[PDB]
């Protein structure tokens, strides 16, 4: 027989502090993209970006990414 | 028989502090991209970017990435 | 029989502090990229970037990367 | 029978401090890249970058990378 | 029978301090890259960069890399 | 007694012939221009261009310039 | 007694012939220009261009310039 | 008694022939220009270009310049 | 008694022939130029270029320059 | 009694022939130029180029220069 016990306890404190951020300036001068093709054939979990100019400004006022996985397989 | 015990306890404190960040300036002059092809064929978990100019400004006001995995296989 | 005991306890303190960061300037003059091909065929966990000019400014106001893995296989 | 005991306890303090960073200037003049090919065929965990000019400014306001792995195989 | 005991305790203090960093200037004049080929065939954990000019400025405001592995195989 | 005879007689043929010109393509990317000053004091036939991106295409279907000056003094 | 006879007689043929020109391609990338000053004082026939990116394509379908000056003194 | 006879007679043929020119490609990358000064004082026929990136394509379908000066003194 | 006869008679043929020119490719990379000064004082026929990247392509379909000066004194 | 006869008679043929020129390729890389000064004082026919990267391609489809000066004194 099997006695399987899983009981992790993960405690954490994650902190970010800032007085002020500041005058952030993002001022790009755009260019150009040219794409030439004939045929595309795709499938089954595919992600794609063809031909783009995406200017992104991301200024979270402090932040955190916390990722946790608990994965069990019993065969 | 099996007695399997899993009980990790991971405690942590992660800290980031800053008075102020400052006047961050991002000012690119864009260029050009040219892509020439005929056929594309793709599948099964593929990620792609073809032909792009993505100017990204990312200024989190301090931050953390905390990644944890607990993976068990019992055959 | 087996008596398997796993109980790590990892405690840590990770700290980053700064008064102010400063006036960071990022001002690239863009160039050009030309890619010529005929056929692409790809699959099964592939990541690719073809033809790009990505100017990235990343200024986290201090930060940390903490990665932990607990992996067990019992055959 | 087996008595297997795993109980590491790793304690640490990792610190980075700075008064101010300063006026960091990144000002590249872009060039050019030309790639000519006919066919590509690839698969199974492949990462690639073909034809790029990625200017990256990374100024974390102090930081740390802490990586830990606990891996056990019981056959 | 086996009595296997693993209980390392590694304590450490890692510190980096600086008053100010200074006015760091990175100002490259770009060149050119030309790559000519016909066919590529690749697979199974391969990483590659073909044809690139990546100018990178990295100024962490002090920092540390701490890597630890605990690996056990019981046959 | 002053006798002045001015009688240039200048006959000419200026010719330009052409079957066809062709598919002219002009496709410039962008860029950035920044100018700072305090005071401008301009007097008496002052011509200037300050701060500009003027991209032009000029395709005359053949052309010629013929310029003549006939200037006489009488003192 | 002064007798002046001015009678140049200049006959000419200026010719340009062409079947076709061709597919001219002009595709420049970008760039960045920055100029700083305080005071400008310009007087009496001053011509200038300050701070610019002027990309031009000039494709006349053949052309010629014929310039003549006929200048006489009388003192 | 002064007798002056000015009678140049200059006959000429200036010719340019061409089947076709060809597929001319002009594809420059970018760059960066930075200029700093305080005071400019320009007087009496001053011509200047300060701080610029002027990329040009000039493809006349054949051409010629014919310049003549006929200048006479009378003192 | 002064008798002056000026009668040059100059006949000429200037010829340029060509089947075709060819596929001329001009593809320069970038670069960086930096200039610092305080005061400029320019007077009386001053011509200058300060701080520039001028890349040009000049492909006349054949051409010629014919220049003549006929200058006479009368003192 | 002064008798002056000026009658040069100069006949000429200047010829350039060509089947085709060829595929001329000009592909320079970049570089960096830096100039520092304080005061410039320019007077009376001053021509200058300060701080520049001028890359040019000049491919005339054959060409010639014919220059003549006919200058006479009368004192």
């Amino acid at each position: 027989s099997v006695q399987i016990v899983y009981k992790p306890v993960d405690l954490s404190k994650v902190t970010s502090k800032c007085g002020s951020l500041g005058n952030i300036h993002h001022k790009p001068g755009g260019g150009q993209v040219e794409v030439k093709s004939e045929k595309l054939d795709f499938k089954d979990r595919v992600q794609s970006k063809i031909g783009s100019l995406d200017n992104i400004t991301h200024v979270p006022g402090g932040g955190n990414k916390k990722i946790e996985t608990h994965k069990l397989t019993f065969r």
